[PDB]
């Protein structure tokens, strides 16, 4: 089998995409966060607390026939930009864009925190991270890829998302009209549950590649680029104004300035981030001063290949026996 869903940015910037999905029967349809940086799908639904609740579609279990409460199982998860929910389990019928799991856990939101409230057009997470990273308890679940794999084509799912457009997210095949060149594919370690790989170094603008090792992590689920501090210096000191504001909380540039593109590499090969990608806008309505699509992962502990660097590439996340991840241009 396979799957085909097409994934829409949530607002101007790019800040997160949205993706489809079908749960329970008949189908309820919600809009989600595939995030390969987490392992639960989680959604808003009929038990989440009603002040939490505003312009979310939700999930309401009673009215669909082949969910099934999980008795006992809870969740509770927290992720890397301070946000948090939390709620009980029911497995149900899940299908993406035509590729259908049955019995998979759906975890039914009591709670959710501020942020998650605040944005009207997120449902839902959807993880595709590796299922040792699931919340539930006191029985860890599988995500929707884990539970989809032994039945698809080929044990992948691909990523291509789109700069200001829509993109795709496939399972079971890679579509080989969607990219340019060749696939490069590189090591993963699972390690600490994540699609964690090196990067072979970077380039800023037309300036020399620079080799050197840069560990971290492919995530949907993050916004940003986040580098160590020496390569974030690099970049933003080819910006005229460009500074590290404590008070915004990261890189601002003028709003006329031009950013240069960025170079990561992967293996011999280099993806090219456009310096537009690199632009989220002003800092606050009306400001001059616009904030900056890489920054520092000083503090995080871990590097992360974020939306901005994701959406330069075609991507491959192959969940074969030993898991690679691939990239091309596209």
């Amino acid at each position: 089998s396979t799957g085909s869903a097409t994934t829409t940015p949530i607002d101007s910037l790019d800040d997160a995409y949205i993706t489809p999905v079908q749960i329970g029967t008949p189908a309820q349809t919600l809009n989600l966060d595939f995030d390969t940086g987490s392992s639960d799908l989680w959604v808003f639904s009929s038990e989440t607390t009603a002040s939490e609740v505003d312009g979310q579609t939700i999930y309401t279990p009673s009215k669909s026939t082949t969910a099934k409460l999980l008795s006992g199982a809870t969740w509770s998860i927290s992720y890397g930009d301070g946000s948090s929910s939390s709620g009980d389990v029911y497995t149900d019928t899940v299908s993406v864009g035509g590729l259908t799991v049955t019995g998979q856990a759906v975890e039914s939101a009591k709670k959710v925190s501020s942020s998650f409230t605040e944005d009207s057009t997120i449902d839902g997470l959807l993880g595709l991270a590796f299922s040792t990273l699931n919340t539930v308890s006191p029985t860890q679940q599988k995500t929707f890829f884990d539970n989809a794999k032994a039945s698809l084509d080929s044990p992948v799912f691909t990523a291509d998302l789109g700069y200001h457009a829509p993109g795709t997210y496939n399972f079971g095949f890679i579509d080989t009209t969607a990219y340019t060149g060749s696939i490069t594919y590189t090591a993963v370690s699972t390690k600490q549950g994540f699609w964690e790989w090196t990067s072979t170094g970077y380039a800023v603008g037309s300036g020399t590649f620079k080799s050197t090792s840069i560990d971290g992590i492919a995530d949907t689920g993050t916004t940003l680029l986040y580098l160590p501090a020496t390569v974030v210096s690099a970049y933003w000191a080819q910006v005229s104004g460009a500074k590290s504001s404590s008070s915004v909380g990261g890189y601002v540039f003028p709003c006329s300035a031009t950013l240069p593109s960025f170079t990561f590499g992967v293996g011999s090969a280099r993806i090219v981030i456009p310096g537009d990608y690199i632009d989220f806008g002003p800092i606050s309505t009306g400001s001059s001063s616009c904030f900056g699509g890489i920054q520092s992962s000083a503090g995080i502990g871990i590097n992360i290949f974020g939306d901005v660097a994701l959406k330069a590439a075609f991507v491959v996340f192959n969940g074969a026996t030993t898991p690679t991840l691939g990239f091309a241009s596209k």
